[PDB]
């Protein structure tokens, strides 16, 4: 067993799908880890920390793909890599399925098994690969919120805490889940006046009580979303449904009646975003006018901190990787059935049925393959 680790290809992205820790560990347990040289440099880890924990440091993508039975990723095979994708081998990473046919197709036509971070979820519901890319996310949001409400990024000119005597900004955070949680928590301690819209009456409930209230927190009737951001300087949309598309919230026409200068964050641009006018945009230029506003619409906003947010994936994500390495994947999805609520393909067979019908391919039932 040999378990392989990339380097990411995709624009800007700078997360590595193994740390030195977790590096140890499976070395630790009698596994080779295969690395390509400067996996790791997008996240302040040099191929010498790698090497000291036990990794085989490896010159070209091409030997790691060639090489290694289990593969770990952070974001879906491209084009490129297509080409590389191996019959015997399993993939561990974020697919994302519905939202590509060539992936779908490539990993199919090549007869490997792959299982997707994202849906990997446990009894309660919980989704426990994806939950911290979530927290990145909305933490992000406040921040890069507050920066573009700046004078000099074409935002209104608005501080997000005010000074004594001087209005703060005014956040209006739209979900209250993980993300959403997460961009109010920080939005609120920059000092802005922060209200967080959800028709789940309990999640508020939540937010209610860590903050005692301090968090402002509003029942997202049709009616009280539009009053809320007409007044926002800030809006951050953060109502990611797992599955299929994100709701379009926040219209076009809405957007022509806020005031001006206004900044709206999409957090759910990954899933064509909860704003009408969402196009998903990049590092490069990350906003764009609608009506006198100013759109940011970056999409895979956690690899922008590297740092953090590879420990924050790998930390949820060693259990599995080290019960993928110690058992392969059938024994392990059968045994961890979280784990099995990933399983997407297999020797040309799509295991998952709402990626099936989404795409409008046959599925195969996950149980004809496990059992
Ligand atoms: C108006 N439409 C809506 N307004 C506010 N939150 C919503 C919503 N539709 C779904 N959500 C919430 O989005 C959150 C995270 O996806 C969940 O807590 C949902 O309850």
């Amino acid at each position: 067993m040999r378990v392989g680790i990339p380097t990411e290809t995709k624009n800007n992205e700078f997360r590595v799908a193994i740390t030195p820790a977790g590096v140890a560990e499976l070395t630790r347990r009698g596994h080779e880890v295969l690395i390509q040289a400067g996996a790791g440099e997008g996240s302040a880890i040099t191929d010498a920390d790698f090497k000291a924990a036990g990794a085989q440091l490896v010159g070209t993508a091409d030997q790691v793909w060639a090489d290694a039975d289990l593969l770990l990723k952070v974001k879906e095979p491209i084009a490129a890599e297509y080409g590389r994708l191996r019959h015997g081998q399993i993939l561990f990473t974020f697919l994302h399925l519905a939202a590509s046919r060539a992936c779908t197709d490539a990993l199919l036509d090549s007869g490997t098994t792959s299982i997707a971070y994202e849906t990997v979820q446990t009894a309660d519901g919980a989704l426990p690969l994806l939950a911290p890319m979530s927290e990145v996310a909305g933490r992000l949001a406040a921040q890069v919120g507050a920066y573009h409400l700046m004078r000099t990024q074409g935002g209104r000119g608005v501080l997000m805490g005010g000074v004594p005597g001087v209005e703060p900004a005014d956040v209006v955070v739209i979900g209250a889940g993980t993300a959403g949680y997460n961009a109010a928590r920080i939005a609120n301690g920059m000092g802005a006046t922060v209200t967080v819209l959800d028709i789940n009456i309990d999640k508020l409930r939540q937010l209610d009580a860590e903050f005692c209230g301090r968090i402002h927190t509003r029942y997202s009737s049709a009616y009280e979303l539009e009053g809320a951001v007409k007044r926002a300087d800030l809006v951050i949309g953060a109502v990611l449904v797992p599955g299929a598309k994100a709701p379009k919230l926040v219209s076009n026409s809405l957007v022509a009646h806020m005031k001006p200068g206004a900044v709206l964050v999409d957090i759910a641009i990954d899933q064509g975003g909860c704003f009408e006018g969402s196009r998903p945009t990049t590092y490069d230029h990350p906003t764009f006018a609608v009506h006198d506003t100013l759109f940011y619409c970056v999409a895979n906003m956690p690899a922008s901190v590297p740092k953090t947010s590879t420990y924050a994936l790998t930390n949820a994500t060693m259990p599995y990787v080290l019960e993928l390495a110690d058992h392969g994947w059938r024994a392990a999805c059968r045994s961890n059935p979280a784990l099995a609520k990933g399983l997407s393909t297999h020797e040309g067979a799509l295991l998952s049925e709402r990626v099936a019908t989404d795409l409008g391919v046959p599925f195969t039932e996950p149980a004809s393959v496990l059992a």
